[PDB]
């Protein structure tokens, strides 16, 4: 069987792997991809043959089958250099069955697919079918069904095949069980062995298989390889139809059913068929519906639903089962008042449809789809060496090889035939309720005999379908408006001819402090821009915070309606609520990047509250902080030591108390006061000319002051916060009790001086050495508790080590069991070799001079020196060198000078969870040290 | 008085001399005055200032030692001061002696009676001095004021006479006429001094009877020649001058009107002192009331009138006026208000019950004089011997027994507008005044307001808008003293503990005063989060005290005193006084700061103060520019005036008003009860000043995160810090270089205290006696945020490195004296400190004020003083050394050392360590921890 179709393939400009798709004479789908450039390589082989199957004679037979071809009959188990073969390379694969296709995907280190090639083709070959395997396959495949029956998902999946047609072959049982795989054929007489005699030579025969190989080894001698080892598979000829028509007989329609699942959920699903219409996927029609369903911006069925409540989430997507039949399913979240109102929702979700109806198929908002489309497929990401090769090979058999790539990533012909047929499908006459929830158990008497899952199939008498149709009305909703920005840009900025290897302070104003960098290893025209805005007003009170809270909290909330646009282009806004500023993140495309940085610097100047949101907000901010009171100790021992470390901190219960007396009225008298004075630090980043992004920083400050009047800081408001000064000669400890968790927890902390080049590696340096022991010993031999933390803490300019352990023992126990690994670590550092010292410091060094992956990630480091204000961005470039040259005698006389328990500079301080009884009182005694200067 | 001893003994010679006998035990000093009347008025027409001249020559008129100031070293021996003056019809004396040497100073003073040597040479040095006087006293605005007013009445009356006197018509213009001025004198002496109506006043303590039998033997050694007393029948102005404007340039930048009324001498007779009575009406200040009046226009601040000096048979009545820029243009209106409010009183008429009022409140305060200063006493009694016995003046005086309602009616006649004389006094005048007085130089210029205006002033005789003032409360409600009670403790001790409240008590049991002192501090957090925050507070407490002023001046009458201020932290209140009105005067303070009413022009004149005083600081001495550049970096967040000016700016009236109720919704106070109030009683007027405040601002206990104080930078050790800032107004420049030691402690107040103190007497003879560098000079330690520290402040034209470096050549001298000061020497030093700080306070109000500065510092041991004598006294010469050693030495390794410069105008250190930015500092530095 050798032949190749030859063809010169279109691929994502961007990528750069060459791939040849032919097709042999025995009919086998053949892909070749070749990617020199990757270590890994791959393979995979799908066979569109699923758990479902024609004969009915035994239940999980077809997926003891597919078990049965990766068992490796006798000999593989026997060779245990054939499983030693793929741990040397590290190779792991997956073996699954769908209804659709059965799919396996492999992968191997380096160049090791010819002898994998040989094994798997040996499978298609010559099965053995021994004895000795069949028994340990049956025991695997009923430990499989173990797993299957408690999966919440896998039993929906199951109750649609109940729901299906009971005399269509589409309500077998696809998973099976060890009662029908042996015991029900030998009482029955069938042989299972025979039957998969049969099966193997002419379904597997049959050209339902298509192979594509990742191997990094050139095309052609990807070709004579794989042609050669599946030229012998030889054409059964055997036409599968599938399933011709709908199982459904519309005897099951118009039905109400009650799910009762062991996880507690609410989800409610309605099923409508849908044609195939499998040939115009250009178009795509169901899924442009199923996104107009799931828009949220104006007059969106979810916002109508979300001024109710009835529903907090609303998704509609295509659903799809065997070729012939597909269905349409809309998944709403369901709310106490929400499951009262639960007809009136099913009636709200048609009136959108019939406003679908009034305004018809629309060319634009398909054009402007497609064009997002386009750029998402020219910009590919997240490329995986594994488990692409599963989906291709699915894919193969319904689609051409040269269009796999481009069938879901373009659209190129417009169907409004399609668009009516679908919104015909939509109609109450199709519509089936499915309604998930905890409270439904106990109404229901009827149980699925697979899983122990209970639906009561009860036919609604009295069925108010008639009323939903009889009752239509053109739907108040509005169909949403042309987003405002679309990338057109992707043309990438030449470089400046002045090279920076960091961030440059191109402007510098009393009103403003500008960072500057351009993209470098990187070559895309997304940038990203973080803006820091800082004011003393927000930490001044108790009060203030909580304000402050509410503030932010409401700002986000009322933009996220007006930035969905946004995120469908895929810029990204984040405002978050920080005690010192307020932090916006702008990330996308340079090009529309502005438009939405100014919308949201206009709506953080100017914002207005209203008195609803503003309660519905304070009431969720009143209950997190009573969950605290039930919060796990670790996580309330790590608070309660935050707060001590602060100048000045406000008490939860306190913060919890003073929510009292706040209004809406001195909430909107705070945002103008806040606002008048603040100062704005500035991080841009990717491909930019300086003089264009010297020119975007000025019309954002311009625009703070003519809405909020910002006006520039004075010197000495912007100071940082003070940590109290250890004694450095006591230990000091004192109990608080919790009352909802049976582990009592422990903090200790040791303050170590203040953040310098060196300081920062001595610290790293210590965490890590006694990282691993830790683990050996404290984690897993004592087992004390599952919570064991041994890492570094950075806050307020200093540096210092946590030990964080939750765990059943007295709290003094705990922290005598810690200063034992203290010795014990004092004694292991001297047993340990210097050789082993140095492949320590070797490891943490690698773990330091790690590249960035991403344009973000790169942008990050710089944000996180600049907000800390030491603005060292090459700070770890030159610690990995003083890393190297650190010894093993400086690492000892640290601890012991410093972290020991004689010794003199010793700074212990105690916390603990199930004495200091004033906290304000022992802060105040305690001096404070000074901010580290700017590098 | 009961509180005043003995002091009712007197006798009157044959001759007439006037001699009161005081013998105070308890006084602790002799004293002894001599008074006669004759004055510059009854000087000889010719001559000028000779009884002035001849009260200085009486001291050297004792032929016992041919000594001029053998006197003056006798009185240096008993260190007792001997002062003289001569009034316009009175020469006064008076000076004081050892407690048992009274008789011997008696003695000494009978010998200038019994031979007056008025030498020549003492002749020729005293006219030079008394010249010299008069040329000091032209300088003063004030006086030259006053000379001009006694020339200007009659050129032919002896009121015109000079009083000061000067040398050449003293002695230059005599001695060309041939006559003896030192002959002048001696027949003068016999004439007028020894002829009559000397008034000799005598404090002694061994026994009334002793001082007794000398004085009358002595003071007979003159003969009396019966000579009659000066009186002058009419006021000296002809009415020439009445009706008549002036206008008269100052030399100091004041602005007054004064318009004078001849009286007759109603004070003679004494009957009631009704003209002192009507002036309290005209200065009183309440609804309806002249000041009232004058501040709605803002024509006047303020205005004080009382009944001038008078001779025998006249007497003057004057108004002084302060004068705005718009009262000036309005000048003519305010006195025709000054009008309507005297025909308002002509209206009402005269009143028993606010005669009654005043002489109620006068003579139980008569019974309550809390002390009398022993030296001086003896020249006012003097003084008043002659014309009234002690008994019947102080009575007299004080409460004025006897009414008369006819004579306050005959004194509201006497002032009319024909009576009126008419003077102005403004800056504005220069170049418009042509006359000029010969004496004292003063510029004035006759300007007659046309005779049309003063008809318009007389047909204008309506009263406008005055309100009679409301009776008040001058009575304590009781005299006698609560009973002490039977659990007391004597230091205050914290009786009630609150979230919101603190309460110390102690009731005063040694003095024995019904008066009471009560201090409460209002504490805020917001008063110091921002410059603009800093600056509204002040606005709004200046406002607070304008606005409340009105009802406060009666208060002020019945002696009760109230004090508002704007500490960082918060509003202080204190309430001092009498019991009878300090419960409801603390309810209406409280009243009125709580809740407030903003005047717009109120607000905007108090800005422009605020403002004045922001831009005032750049032109300061260079000396008091370098404690406000230490006194930031001490403080830790502060703000500088440059600051503070733009957010003046920046504040508004709608904003102040929403920020009072923002600072007054929490807050902590903190109190001390003092004085005589029983425990009890404080008890509810601590619960009725909460109870005021939750009602009116619903005021909430700060939590104890929320409440915290400020904290100081900390130097390195082996550190020295400089910085340079320029002063351009003045051309010297001051250094201040501050030395820390430690957090404030027992032992370490004790060792620098005695290091400043054995410093203190070598520093002056050393550095200003013989460097003389510069006038200013300070060696004195300072405490700020609970740290020690020692400052130098110099200011001179000299280079600041060089005065740098004698200030730590002096302290290395300083080291080497200490080794050379013996340990005797060193123990008398350390007992000089020791009586210093163990000093018992003579009033109620300081000991008190001495309890309130341990409770704002936050540090409760009231009896601290006792215990750190004690440690004093246990000081050794080598533990000073150590103290040195450690942080003063130059080369200490434990020294923090930090040094402020300001340059001059027009213009080196070993170590050189400039501090470019203060904030880049205030963020290196750590902070020191607040005292526990």
């Amino acid at each position: 069987a050798i032949k190749r179709i030859g063809n010169h393939i279109t691929k994502s400009p961007e990528d750069k792997r060459e791939y040849r798709g032919l097709e042999l004479a025995n009919g086998i789908k053949v892909l070749l991809i070749s990617d020199p450039t990757t270590d890994k390589s791959s393979a995979a082989l799908d066979v569109h043959i699923g758990s479902l199957s024609d004969p009915p004679n035994i239940a999980g037979l077809s997926h003891f089958l597919e078990h049965m071809l990766f068992l490796g009959t006798k000999k593989y188990p026997k060779e245990n250099e054939y499983s030693q073969f793929l741990s040397e390379h590290a190779g792991s694969s997956n073996a699954f069955t769908s209804g659709e296709h059965t799919n396996y995907y492999f992968d191997v280190s380096h160049e090791h697919l010819e002898g994998a090639l040989d094994r798997f083709a040996q499978f298609f070959l010559s099965p053995l079918f021994d004895e000795s395997a069949k028994d340990r396959e049956v025991n695997a495949v009923d430990s499989e069904h173990e797993k299957n029956v408690m999966n919440d998902a896998w039993r929906l999946f199951q109750l649609e095949k109940a729901t299906g047609n009971p005399k269509h072959p589409f309500s077998k049982f696809g998973t099976g069980n060890k009662y029908t795989l042996e015991t029900r054929p030998n009482q029955e007489g069938i042989d299972v062995r025979q039957e998969l005699l049969k099966f193997h030579s002419a379904y597997y025969s049959s050209n339902l298989m298509a192979v594509v190989v990742l191997g990094r080894e050139s095309l052609d001698d990807l070709t004579n390889l794989v042609v050669k080892l599946f030229s012998e598979v030889e054409n059964k000829n055997v036409p599968l139809p599938e399933f011709p028509e709908h199982p459904f007989q519309e005897e099951h329609l118009k039905q109400l059913y009650k799910i009762v699942p062991i996880k507690d959920i609410r989800n409610l699903y309605v099923t409508f068929p849908i044609p195939d219409l499998q040939k115009y996927y250009k178009s795509n029609p169901g899924h442009y519906l199923g996104h107009l369903i799931g828009h949220e911006g104006p007059g969106s069925l979810l916002s109508e639903l979300k001024s109710k409540g009835w529903v907090n989430t609303l998704v509609g997507g295509q659903k799809e089962g065997a070729r012939g039949f597909m269905f349409f399913i809309i998944n709403v979240d369901l709310t106490e008042e929400g499951l009262l109102h639960v007809e009136d929702i099913i009636l709200h979700m048609f009136q959108y449809i019939q406003k679908l109806r009034a305004e018809g198929p629309q060319e634009w908002v398909f054009q402007e789809l497609k064009d997002l489309n386009a750029v998402a497929f020219r910009f590919k990401d997240k490329e995986r060496p594994r488990g692409y090769t599963s989906k291709i090979a699915g894919i193969l058999h319904y689609y051409p090889l040269e269009e796999v790539l481009t069938a879901e990533y373009l659209l190129e012909e417009f169907r409004p035939d399609l668009i009516e047929m679908v919104l015909d499908k939509l109609r109450p006459e199709n519509v089936r309720v499915a309604i998930v929830s905890k409270s439904f158990e106990g109404k229901t008497d009827r149980t699925e005999e697979w899983y122990g899952t209970q639906y009561k199939q009860e036919a609604i008498p009295d069925e108010v379908i008639k009323k939903w149709q009889n009752a239509d009305l053109n739907g108040k909703f509005k169909l949403p408006t042309k987003n405002e920005f679309i990338p057109t840009n992707f043309e990438i900025l030449p470089l400046e001819k002045e090279a920076t290897p960091y961030p440059a302070l191109i402007k510098d104003t009393a009103m403003s402090k500008l960072w500057f960098k351009q993209d470098d290893k990187f070559f895309l025209p997304k940038a990203n821009l973080n803006f820091e805005f800082f004011s003393p007003f927000a930490y001044v009170d108790p009060l203030h915070s909580n304000m402050a809270y509410l503030y932010l909290e409401l700002l986000k909330d009322s933009l996220n309606e007006y930035a969905y646009a946004a995120e469908l282009a895929g810029l990204s806004y984040d405002l978050q609520n920080t005690i010192y500023g307020m932090y916006l993140s702008v990330k996308g495309y340079n090009d529309k990047q502005p438009i939405l940085l100014k919308k949201i610097i206009e709506k953080m100047a100017t914002f207005e509250i209203d008195e609803k949101r503003f309660e519905i907000i304070k009431e969720a901010y009143m209950r997190s902080l009573n969950n605290f009171r039930a919060e796990q100790p670790h996580q309330h021992a790590m608070y309660y030591l935050r707060l001590l470390m602060t100048e000045v901190a406000w008490t939860k219960d306190e913060l919890k108390e003073a929510l009292d007396d706040v209004t809406l009225p001195r909430l909107k008298a705070f945002i103008p006061q806040l606002l008048s004075r603040l100062h704005i630090e500035a991080l841009l980043h990717g491909n930019i000319t300086k003089q264009a992004a010297l020119g975007i920083m000025q019309m954002v400050e311009d625009t703070l002051i003519e809405h909020a009047h910002t006006k520039p800081l004075l010197p000495s408001q912007l100071v940082r916060y003070r940590e109290v000064q250890l004694p450095d000669r006591g230990w000091f400890v004192y109990q608080q009790r919790n009352e909802v968790h049976n582990n009592s927890g422990i903090e200790i902390y040791y303050q170590t001086d203040m953040q310098s080049t060196s300081e920062n590696m001595f610290l790293e340096l210590f965490a890590q050495i006694i990282s691993e022991p830790a683990f050996n010993t404290l984690r897993t031999k004592e087992q004390l508790g599952y919570i064991v933390f041994s890492g570094p803490r950075r806050a307020n300019g200093i540096q210092g080590l946590r030990f964080i352990i939750q765990s059943e023992k007295p709290p003094h126990y705990l922290e005598s069991r810690v200063e034992a690994f203290l010795i014990t670590m004092e004694k292991s550092i001297e047993d340990m070799t210097e050789e082993a010292f140095q492949k320590h410091i070797q490891a943490l060094a690698i773990r330091r001079l790690d590249k960035p992956k991403k344009l973000s990630a790169e942008s990050a480091k710089y944000w996180g020196e600049i907000i800390s204000q030491q603005y060292n961005f090459d700070r770890d470039n030159t610690e990995v060198a003083y890393l190297k040259t650190l010894t093993k005698e400086d690492i000892i006389k640290f601890y012991k000078e410093m972290l020991a328990v004689d010794a003199p500079r010793r700074h212990k301080v105690s916390v603990h969870v199930l004495v200091i009884q004033n906290m304000t009182e022992f802060k105040r005694g305690l001096p404070l040290f000074p901010l580290v200067k700017p590098h």
